[PDB]
């Protein structure tokens, strides 16, 4: 029926539904079939009570185990254009085992499948497994590690959460891949300035066989059958135009990059800490500090690390220190240089991670503790927290300076994007993983000196000197940010200091 | 409309409902909406099985979570004159977390609120967070800890429980605040005897922006706009009168009597009992002893108690004695020297703190076993027991057993009062806290000599020589104390065995 | 509208219902209401799952708690002829505390109570509390620890369980108390033989305010208003008759008193098992051994017993041996010297005392395993505590492997006290070790071999020992006979016969 | 009515139903009644969601307990041809107790029983109990231990699982017991070659009341009333034939017996694992080591082993190595030397043995992780996995086959067999227990020299010199082994790489 099928049930589904509906809003009616081992009464009730509208969308809730070929016959599995396996609310091993079993069951359909499979997993190690047993039809979104992986992106550099919400979220922007016959033999330095209403930053290469290369080298001009990856409000924006001239300038280069403090605190025993400590060794070089709030004996945690294969003898860019305490009792958090942490991270821990109601509660509690204790300790740092619940992610109501909670809706949004164009998975898997490209903002001192009047494209070419494709600007105002504006590529007026959003390599 | 809204469902709801109805009885009726994550039909059934009369007040049951904005719209939260966030019965931290998120969701209303929020919190540590989140329009009531504090007071000064019940309860003589334009420029010590049908306690000074000072110095001169805080029968029952001619005189009898080391027993282990321990240390004379008969093993007792943040090292004039056993097994209780304890406090154990009637059954068994052992082993001890139930509502028992005991009804009453007039909570706080003023029962010889004939106003004027406000008396052979007596100008001959209940500084 | 009301729900509900139904058939029917915190439809299903006959009695199920007045009013508590508060499953002290709360709530009824309250209680000490709140209205049936005592009693009197089943149950026979103005002025020793169809046990003395003296003196002269307590078949089957001619034989010979150090095994941990230990210590000769095979760790057991308030030094006859293991593992049972035990008691464990069938499964496994091990490796008395009499019925055609007894007896007891509350006193005195108790005695105590005499003459011989002869079990009879029909007629008696007597301590 | 009745409901039920359906195809159809304490509508839904064809057999779903006589009479237990009491969802000791109470209730039926009772047991000790109350009418199938022993056997001779599957399953090969008046007075060693379309295994001796010896001595001379036990396709497919002239060869070579000390890995903790340990200790050569990777703490392991009656000191050929970790966590699995193990046994953990799919899911993850670590760490180890929803678990879409896995379906098959012909249980009881004789896969060089041209009957007669009954072969390049070959008198160029399937004495 060319419909979207979802298997299982979790806190994420809600936001996922919204995302998908938004998509189908641009292409007419939408049909999503959700099936799980639950009452058809129970599912439809929760569906009807959601806080957002399903523009031109219907949700068909059915009771059945994804492991039974007949229950999959009921949901037109062999006809769905996408099959989204959701992670089980609870223990991650149970969720991953059931996910592998559901993918096996999906392979077991004798006729075949019209679409692909989008699996939400909870560990990096098990990912490989699914790709072995589902092969072609399978795309895996490692949810847990991905959220912990962009937690450091939003924490190191404050204000990056809403950027991912607007890019991944189908409302404002999303990734599009379009074949433009005009620009085949065009220099990539000329291609990125060939689009006004969008910003091209990726390239599919026929000679690599549809492989998408992010941040290609400027001087590579492409084949006739090639597709460019741009970002815009909708799939149809104004591109390409005649090449506008830019003031080709020079970087006031600040070779030293001298102050890179990045004393960073973790206030959680996250289920995979080796993952976060390893992704974070791409931050800096000068004795990058890293503090771990354990709640667990330290001799135990060194074994926890060697379990993940992580070596203290190997980590090149940070040498970390360990402190033990508790995150709901106040005097333990008291004895910390909270005022000397460029970032504080309030995680949900191994213990009580399955409990959606209590880990998030501990997170909110620690946030309130830190703000109040510091407000009485003085005679401004950055804080970010992890909230598992979608209801509590919706509890964004406080618009103050510390309101950085990362919805796991991002994962949902990811599951939505891959559900629509699986190619984009291969781009998220690169923009998330630290190797290869990554989204940084304000990477180098003085792209901009002394209040210049340079246009956005002049800066794109100025910063391409450091393998950087430029994406967005902010203003001196807070709680606002705009990404790839359609109005004016070339301009004379704009803010003074370092409101700069980029893809780079580090 | 202006209706009372209650979010959640606990054992204290019925009592609360009762008080609310009493309050609305003066208005000819009222409206209460109750919303919880329960079935509507079952909620209405439970309302039907409650034995009191609603007195023209209607209770409406709606099934919803206070975290969804739509359910809040279903119960007209924006129109409600007051919101009462009850605490769930299961876990102190679980109810505290639910309350924190409920206050957050009530802030999440886009249209705003019309009334104020009264939040029942089950722990002092988590309370501060909700105070911070609520800010301008939130009042917090500390439940478990207030019960703990009041029990020791009633144990040392017997009969205070019924006094608190009558004063807090709307059944008679609740706190009223009214502006009297006639009374202005009069010193407060004359303003107190200016009301024949009411007893003035404190003053809300308009010059101080409206903070209610309790037990002010007599020199205070009334200002324009200032209002009176008084104890009276009903809203239209009290009115000022010309000052009655009254003997000022001087009856200080100043020959003081030293204190005496006392012996106290704690039955069962109570959650947050460390606060009770500290309060009892501050309350007793040097060289006093506290016995603790708890099922918690002696090894875990010191950890679990110091885990509560109690430095035994800061102990001043208490000695600790530990005993292990079940509070309902008679053979365990006979092992203790019950006759040697100056006071006994039967506490609802932390192990069964959740269940109301399941815990109060164990407490009642303990009481009956203690009294039967004191009767049979003998060839008079004051005993106060923690009750939560409608069990006390029966009150089959007679006075010889001190079956008068502290109840959860106090909590309900407090909630209702703060739902009617906000500031009252602050009042109660200083009254319940050791700081500021507090209620006391004092012997008659403190204020008068034996067989001395005088009137109530003269007694009040004599108490004022101690910065104390006379609120009432209990005669020698009277069961119940009398609060706000009617015959204030008329003489009675007072007995050395009589007692007086006064608001006094510390 | 007078009818029986039951508050709570336990496994004993079905059996109790059966007994009540038996009682009400003579009146053409009756009514029983059951109220607990359960679904009405599901309770009605549970009623449907009961295999016995209601005999014109209707059972009403209502969903409500016995603590709210509205639920009690839905079940017409003020009009009810009797209230039966079961001890709902869970923690024994918690169930007894809830029984105290239920009694307190029943006192709160504004309109008052027509009938009396029957309280199922587990702990013996708390009983007075329930009386304190209940006063006149309350009858407490504390049978768990006395049942434990009775198991030990059966280990020396192998058939006593069925005797208790027949007496407590309304089917075979029952205690009846009635006023016969005819017998006024008669010595009791004549009242005993004055009933052909019944055996008089006690007297309700009006001069004593209504107290029932059990096993009264023969010299007692009946006064006006006194009533007779008898064991009889039914209410209208017994009536006094002229005295039968009976030979006063007066020929009991005093024999050699048999005493022997015994070896006993206790399988599984029983609630308040320290009480059973204390009862057994008084029962055995010195240098005797009590073995205890429990899953409870050997280390934790001494604490668990001293919490029960049992000192080991002062009890002296028995010596204790402790062993740890599971009663359902055949290997663990092989670890015990099963062949050496004079008696073995499979006890329903405290962990599964609530659940009927889960407890009886372990008990059945343990019994069959012990029997098979005694068969594979080589007289042993074996008693088994069962909680579903349907288990003893599923066992059928007399397999003869066990002497068995159930907690279902408690239901019977409750039923008795629900009909005639006076009878409770009787029960008390018989179940406690103090005062009177029922016993099975050998024939040689009362007669010589092949002596030809009638039941009445043996009964008088027993009166020479301050005991009321109530029945006999012949040598080759499985079922013992209570209140025999042929009392006046001669018979030849064998030493292998046994007699059932109510005797003082 | 003579319908089949099943008391209880477990995960292995559907498979069992399938087997019954196959059998009832031979009779033109059948009827199966299922009674359990579950919803009727849900039970019929589960039946409707079963993917196989019932072949004219009708399934009836009723909600009731086998402990109430009224439900048993609602399902016509007295008229039933066979009763099958399944065990499910409880500690092995609790579910066996449910079965014991069920058998007692079935004895309690006053009107009597038309058929016999087949009782699935989870513990070996309890069997006699089920006998004692049941006596003649009960046949006991000791389920869990059967799979446990069979896994260890398959690890040392790979592919034995499919052999057991085919022989127990009614599809390709069944045991038949039939009387042939023609073969009277004939030596058993001649009765062996008398059937062209069938392989004679045992004899039903009338002199012993019908007890059947499965490997009679060659000298045994058949008596009147005796019946023959054979492996055949169907009841009407095999018949006796005149004796073929066959070369009475001699055994090729007697060898030095060399025993190589082996290395075994146990993933997950299995109920009664001490039994697997002791069997393997009896099976292996000295100086061998057994690794055990389960989440149960090593401290608790000593208790869990000693209550099962395992003394570590009494082991005489095996030394124990203990390792702790989660079987679905890759990093824990990397800690073990996976490449060095002569055999690996992925066991469904006791913690999830009740739950059907959770155990095989964890097992599948563990298997794929072990294989992937073996792949990614490199400059031919035997691997067996316990699976419980097998037909679906053996993926059939990507031409993908699991590594010699073992199934819970075997239990269903066994039950079905004993439900159809009760006598067969004796066979199973002797074949599945290590006592008496048992099935084995044996290398070819024991029986012949390389490139020797001879027929199946001649190899079988060679095997008879070692008290072994040759029942089949697996060729060198064969995915499946051949049981009851069709051309038995005919020659073939046998390679040493071939293997033979034989019923042999223990020693």
């Amino acid at each position: 029926q060319n419909h979207t099928l979802i298997l299982g049930w979790s806190d994420k589904l809600g936001s996922l539904l919204n995302q998908l509906a938004i998509a189908n809003e641009s292409l007419g009616g939408g049909t999503i079939a959700v099936m799980a081992e639950r009452d058809k009464e129970d599912m439809e009730l929760d569906i009807g009570k959601m806080e957002f509208d399903f523009k031109g969308t219907s949700v068909i809730c059915r009771s059945g185990s994804p492991l039974i070929l007949a229950d999959l016959k009921k949901v037109s599995v062999s006809k769905a254009r996408t099959i989204i396996v959701l992670a089980e609310d609870g223990n991650a091993d149970q969720s991953d085992a059931r996910a592998l079993r559901t993918v096996l069951s999906l392979t077991g359909v004798k006729e075949g499948l019209r679409g692909h499979i989008v699996v939400e997993m909870s560990d990096l190690d098990n990912e490989v497994l699914v790709k072995l047993v589902g092969g072609d039809l399978v795309e895996t979104v490692v949810a847990h590690d991905v959220i912990g992986r962009l937690m450091i992106q939003c924490a190191r550099q404050p204000g990056l959460a809403q950027i991912w919400e607007d890019i991944l979220g189908f409302e404002n922007c999303e990734f599009y891949i379009k074949r433009w016959p005009q620009l085949d033999g065009m220099l990539f330095e000329d291609v990125l300035i060939s689009f006004p209403a969008a910003i091209p930053c990726g390239i599919k290469v026929a000679s690599y066989g549809g492989k998408i290369i992010l941040n290609p080298d400027d001087s590579y001009v492409l084949q006739e059958g090639d597709e460019v990856l741009v970002i815009a409000e909708d799939d149809d924006t104004y591109a390409p135009a005649p090449l506008p001239m830019v003031r080709r300038g020079s970087l006031p280069k600040d070779f030293v990059y001298p102050k890179s403090p990045e004393r960073i605190l973790f206030c959680g025993w996250r289920r995979d800490m080796e993952d976060m400590i390893t992704v974070l060794d791409a931050s800096l070089a000068p004795d990058s500090e890293l503090w771990m709030f354990n709640d667990v004996p330290e001799k135990e945690r060194e074994k926890k690390l060697i379990d993940g294969g992580l070596d203290i003898s190997r980590l090149e860019n940070i040498s970390l220190v360990n402190r033990e305490g508790n995150a709901v009792i106040r005097r333990h958090l008291e004895s910390l240089p909270l005022e000397s942490f460029d970032s504080i991270l309030i995680l949900a821990d191994e213990s009580v991670e399955d409990s959606a109601i209590q880990a998030d509660s501990r997170s909110l509690a620690t946030l309130l503790l830190i703000r109040d204790i510091q407000a009485r300790r003085l005679p401004k740092t950055v804080i970010i927290s992890e909230i598992l619940d979608p209801r509590t992610k919706n509890l964004l109501s406080m618009s103050k300076i510390s309101d950085y909670v990362l919805s796991n809706e991002l994962v949902s949004m990811a599951l939505a994007m891959v559900a629509e164009d699986r190619q984009i998975n291969d781009v998220l898997e690169e923009l998330f993983a630290e190797e290869g490209n990554e989204m940084h903002i304000r990477q180098a001192d003085i792209y901009l000196r002394e209040g210049e009047e340079m246009s956005f494209y002049e800066i794109m070419l100025r910063a391409r000197q450091r393998r950087e494709i430029l994406i967005g600007y902010r203003l001196a105002n807070a709680e606002r940010a705009v990404i790839n504006p359609p109005a004016k590529t070339g301009r004379r007026k704009w803010s003074l200091k370092d409101v700069f959003v980029v893809i780079t390599e580090k």
